[PDB]
């Protein structure tokens, strides 16, 4: 509706993408966000958008997904952009470079991205100090309805995956409102095998024990982030383990290793995870499945191809309590956040929902 949305989407972003390679663009976006060089978002969040979940108030249900701010450099700039919550990461225990460049690719004709970053990470110690420098500022933000998530990965050469995640819980758990056990990156060999029943149960038991050993004020919720490429068996098993262990929530979904028929981008056959519009409905359907398998009792953060209020509401009605976006930001720029929120509010009113909370899982009750 606004002129700024139009200017960014039709002119500024496509022009700048024509000038800058994907990883240079990503780095500049992080820099510009971190320095607060963006104008403050003018959208005032209505009470209809507030969600209480995971032991926290969320001023609005639209978050920035993991992978944008991998190293916790731009958290305050992201809240300024109008995100209701920020997830940083993935962070690995030791610093690591990730894959050789180029490792990110735009598919403009599909409104999609393919990436194979491979968990490039400053490491736990660097991120720990970065978050400690603003820990009390974050405590106030959280109290004000603006929570922080930290997404944990594992190093390429580690000989004990569970210990990598445990180290992440110990080091960054005390600084996070929620932690994410990311077992769904398509870009680390053997990682997605940790989604299997026996491996997942053993990994999450260890993670939860570590979390429970933190002091009360420093004890985060623990969520598991899952792939969009799971078999029905895999999903049944994850739901079973989640309920057996009392895992606090799920993030649904990561990027897809599938390549849906109809992709037009020249770079469609690059190796990596596919994000954006072609992922959207695969993610929505995964949310729908996981909500049903967990009887609506396990909070879900829905992610994959959200670019509009309709996209957000579809995931909410399928069972998401909160949503995230990333790829839409890369195409449309900062005004997409306000756009999604304004559209979501309008649609909630049009469909007779009192607020976001009333719409969570609504399709299952039709
Ligand atoms: C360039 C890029 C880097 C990403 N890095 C991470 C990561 O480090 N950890 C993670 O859990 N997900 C990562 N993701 C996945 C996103 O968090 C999200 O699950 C996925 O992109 C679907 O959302 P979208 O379609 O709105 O981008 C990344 C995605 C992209 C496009
Ligand atoms: C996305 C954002 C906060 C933009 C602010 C305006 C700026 C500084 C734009 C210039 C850089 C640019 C064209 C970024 C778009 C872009 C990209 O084109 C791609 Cl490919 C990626 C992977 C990312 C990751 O964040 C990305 O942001
Ligand atoms: O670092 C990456 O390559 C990465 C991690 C992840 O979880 N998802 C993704 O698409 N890329």
């Amino acid at each position: 509706a606004t002129g700024d949305e139009r200017f960014y989407a039709e002119h500024l972003m496509p022009t700048l993408q024509g000038l800058l390679d994907p990883e240079s663009a990503h780095r500049l976006a992080v820099r510009f966000t971190s320095l607060g060089l963006l104008p403050r978002a003018r959208f005032q969040d209505s009470d209809m958008l507030e969600v209480r979940v995971l032991g926290h108030k969320f001023r609005n249900p639209v978050g920035i997904a993991a992978g944008f701010d991998k190293h916790g450099e731009a958290v305050d700039g992201l809240y300024k952009m109008g995100f209701g919550f920020v997830e940083i990461g993935s962070v690995t225990p030791k610093p690591q470079e990730g894959n050789p460049r180029p490792r990110v690719f735009r598919l403009p004709e599909d409104q999609a991205v393919i990436n194979r970053y491979g968990f490039n990470s400053h490491g736990l110690s660097v991120v720990e100090h970065r978050l400690r420098a603003r820990q009390q500022k974050q405590a106030k933000l959280t109290e004000d309805g603006l929570p922080l998530g930290v997404n944990l990965g594992k190093n390429k050469t580690s000989v004990d995956a569970a210990e990598d995640y445990a180290e992440g819980v110990r080091v960054l758990g005390p600084l996070a409102d929620y932690l994410v056990v990311n077992v769904s990156s398509p870009n680390t060999a053997g990682l997605r095998s940790l989604q299997g029943k026996a491996e997942l149960r053993r990994l999450l038991t260890k993670v939860l024990q570590e979390r429970d050993g933190l002091r009360r004020v420093h004890r985060p919720a623990v969520l598991v982030k899952i792939a969009p490429d799971l078999t029905s068996q895999d999903k049944e098993d994850i739901a079973s383990v989640v309920k057996e262990l009392g895992i606090d929530g799920l993030i649904v979904t990561n990027t897809t290793v599938s390549r849906p028929a109809g992709l037009q981008g020249a770079l469609r056959s690059e190796t990596g995870g596919l994000s954006g519009k072609p992922l959207r409905d695969l993610s929505t359907q995964t949310i729908r499945e996981m909500y049903a398998l967990t009887q609506g009792r396990v909070p879900i953060i829905g992610v994959g191809g959200v670019s509009s209020g309709q996209d957000a509401l579809e995931k909410i009605r399928a069972g998401a309590s909160l949503v995230q976006l990333y790829t839409a930001l890369t195409f449309w720029g900062p005004p997409v956040v306000g756009k999604v929120k304004r559209e979501l509010e309008a649609l909630l009113k049009e469909q007779g929902f009192g607020g976001v909370t009333d719409a969570i899982g609504a399709d299952h009750r039709r």
